[PDB]
């Protein structure tokens, strides 16, 4: 995804932007959530080779699970006593536990157990489609593109600075925002690109005085008319 | 009063009569000024000729003295950097008479203290606190069962405009009771939702209908 989309004041600088550039941003955050969703990693490759050999393993049709067990399978001594089950319980298990296998050159090298899953992951989630990423989401994306949401840098310190409340009325509005199962791109683009516009200023102590203040002055400059 | 420490208060306040909201409101600010704490090695320490100190202006810097003075050891400042790292250390000590006694370091620092706390009235404190009223009284309002949870809930900048609007409230340090009063009997009417969320979302939407209501009017 963008690097404008990873800016720390994105919030800040998105109203002051044209609206052709606030579309394109909106558009390329609403790609940028579905891109970076995640799945159950540990859930869908269990269920994907749960029954199958280890050559099986690698060269499933599924390229993400061919990513996934390559990595897994290159330390003998987390897998060999389904593999895919016990590896990940020994991963785990075994987090901090430095693991072996052999370098290209011939040499030894040693891998912490969790850099092992994180790398067998993400492996995974460069060999996967936004398309068939998204059929396995199913109804689930709307959590998911949250989630990526919530950990740009610019959300950094939501919950904290606005509350718990503001917080959760955030997440309603966005889960709101998916309308129809087939428009789901079309709708958080408009969700992200109205609160771009306001700075997503309606959940802040700040934008919303600010609002308060503006009604008060415009109600008594009309009620000064007549 | 038993109302002050339930946490709830800002859910109830609201609902309350004139009087008994005038009544909470003034309960509420007596327990800030009597439960505010004072900064003594900052109050003395800045009001400070060892005999003149036995019968002092101020009947408060005398007691803090007249206790610091019975132990051998700007010489009272001396005297609080020697006990603040006494600690278990024992100070020799005199009597007129043959007895001599003995105090550890920190032992000697809170009679010293509390000396000085038992010599002075609520109002003397307030008078004392001067400017630092405004941050001595927000400290015992935030540790408030009502108040518990609130940045949490309405998040950090609500919280430090809170401050601000509490702080702002003191305009004169002798109308210091009053001005607090009326802060806190405004907020409690309006259960402080002017520092929410939904309070301000609500006031947001009604303004906006009242807004268009009478710009129709065209
Ligand atoms: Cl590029
Ligand atoms: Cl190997
Ligand atoms: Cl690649
Ligand atoms: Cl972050
Ligand atoms: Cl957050
Ligand atoms: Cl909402
Ligand atoms: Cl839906
Ligand atoms: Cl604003």
């Amino acid at each position: 995804g963008h690097m404008r989309l990873l800016s720390e004041d994105l919030f800040k600088q998105s109203p002051k932007l044209s609206e052709q550039e606030l579309d394109e941003l909106a558009n390329n955050l609403a790609d940028y959530l579905f891109q970076a969703a995640d799945i159950d990693w540990h859930q869908v490759i269990s269920e994907k080779t749960r029954g199958l050999t280890t050559e099986e393993m690698a060269k499933s049709e599924h390229r993400y699970v061919q990513a996934f067990c390559r990595e897994i399978l290159k330390y003998p001594d987390c897998y060999k006593s389904s593999v895919i089950d016990v590896a990940l319980k020994r991963l785990q298990t075994g987090r901090e536990r430095l693991f072996t296998t052999t370098d290209e050159k011939g040499n030894r090298e040693l891998k912490k157990g969790d850099a092992i899953l994180e790398s067998a992951i993400n492996a995974a989630r460069m060999a996967i489609s936004t398309e068939e990423k998204n059929t396995i989401l199913s109804n689930n994306v709307k959590s998911a593109t949250f989630e990526v949401f919530c950990e740009l840098p610019c959300m950094d310190g939501f919950a904290e600075q606005n509350g718990k409340t503001a917080f959760y009325a955030l997440r309603a509005g966005f889960y709101s925002a998916f309308k129809n199962t087939d428009t789901a791109k079309q709708d958080i683009t408009k969700f992200m690109k109205d609160n771009l516009q306001a700075g997503f200023s309606g959940y802040s102590y700040q934008g919303l005085t600010n609002r308060v203040a503006q009604l008060e002055a415009q109600l008594a400059a009309l009620s000064a008319k007549l």
